[PDB]
């Protein structure tokens, strides 16, 4: 192995400008990092800049350096979706040609009729809601009738709530497996079905820990699967294990915040593993992009950048650090959805004694997966082209 350890960091949603196909996704004008930098009157990410961020693209406060520490370029998404699952699946060697559906006016009647027919229970609600709100609204009716509450969010989710005394947990889990099968159809294709059992009574309903999730498996064997199969470590930090439905994961390190995720990254630098340590930093997307909060996004980016020196100091000569994103989510764009953007790519090892250079633009995010696969001598993904031998 050329590198013993690869540390891969996805700054979730940290896009570096509208992609060539942004118009088809309603995303003309989008620029995540750029528009944050404008809002801040200069974004301050001095560690990312020394890696080469400004050499990718100069932005306010983000300037070129003569001798970047690592290699730098951007990557273009090939897959049809701009969601977190698609972007991550593509990073790890896949090509996804159907989108995950969302249902802002509720699920279509034909899907709900099928679910009612197969379960023998009637369905109520059928709208975007928070869990708390929909129980307050419909919990009593659900208890009294034995119906199922089906609700969704702005994300590709189908959630089914029922009182544990009224619909036994075993049946609720069977109902969700049925729903999971029905939602494999391309017209109804949802990212995750979630069992939402609750207890209590009107004015005091509680969602129980008996929640279970039925996520879609990645559409093919990933580079993570190949690493785990070949007896390497695959250390998933944060939402990574969920995004891949555990496929190829050997250790899952749960996190509660971006700073907790950088702590866990450091924990893995301190571990004697051979393989991949893979971090998702989700707060960028969930708290700043989706909430259209550019000031918050800028502060969060600055906080993240201030953690990098500690990472740099613990990298060894045969370690490689890769920093990228999975899509954009421009916090001044209309609506609340992701934005179809190029993503940055920085590749740094302290063995780069001459500093890095510009890499050719990556035509698919799967170039990351292909590089990781070539490094560890595992079977090459069907999509992507390695840049291992250019480092
Ligand atoms: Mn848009
Ligand atoms: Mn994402
Ligand atoms: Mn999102």
């Amino acid at each position: 192995n050329k590198y013993k350890r690869i540390f891969l960091v996805v700054m979730d949603s940290v896009g570096i400008g509208e992609a060539p196909d942004a118009e088809q996704f309603g995303d003309l004008g989008s620029d995540t990092i750029g528009h944050i930098a404008e809002h801040m009157n200069g974004l301050q990410m001095p560690n990312m800049v020394k890696l080469g961020l400004g050499n990718i693209r100069e932005m306010k406060g983000i300037s070129k350096v003569e001798k970047p520490l690592g290699y730098y370029t951007k990557m273009q998404e090939k897959s049809i979706g701009k969601d977190t699952m698609t972007g991550h699946w593509e990073i790890m060697g896949l090509y996804i040609d159907t989108p995950f559906q969302v249902f802002p006016e509720g699920f279509p009647k034909e899907l709900l009729d099928e679910l009612e027919e197969k379960t023998g229970r009637k369905i109520i609600g059928n709208k975007p809601a928070s869990g708390t709100e929909i129980l307050d609204e419909l919990g009593q009716e659900q208890m009294e009738t034995g119906s199922l509450i089906v609700y969704t969010s702005a994300d590709s989710l189908l959630q089914i709530a029922a009182h544990e005394e009224v619909v036994p947990l075993d049946e609720l889990y069977k109902i969700c497996k049925i729903a999971r099968e029905l939602t494999l159809d391309e017209k109804y294709k949802v990212g995750r079905v979630i069992a939402r059992p609750f207890v209590g009574e009107p004015g005091n309903f509680t969602r129980t820990p008996n929640r279970h999730d039925y996520a879609l498996k990645p559409f093919g064997r990933t580079v993570m699967n190949e690493l785990k199969d070949s007896d390497y470590d695959v250390i998933a930090i944060g939402k990574i294990s969920d995004i891949y439905d555990g496929e190829g994961v050997t250790e899952s390190l749960r996190t509660k915040s971006n700073m907790d995720g950088m702590d866990k990254l450091v924990d893995t630098l301190n571990m004697d593993f051979t393989g991949l340590s893979f971090l998702n930093l989700v707060d960028f997307d969930a708290l700043f992009g989706h909430r259209r909060d550019p000031q918050g996004y800028g502060e969060a980016l600055q906080e993240y950048d201030a953690r990098l020196p500690e990472v740099f100091a613990k990298l060894k000569e045969d370690d490689l650090l890769l920093i990228t994103a999975d899509h954009g989510n421009d916090p001044i764009h209309p609506g609340t959805d992701h934005t179809r953007e190029y993503v940055p790519l920085l590749a740094y090892s302290p063995s780069m004694k001459e500093g890095g250079q510009e890499l050719p633009l990556r035509q698919t995010f799967a170039d990351i997966g292909a590089t990781v696969a070539e490094n560890f001598g595992v079977k090459m993904p069907e999509y992507g082209t390695s840049f291992l031998n250019e480092l």
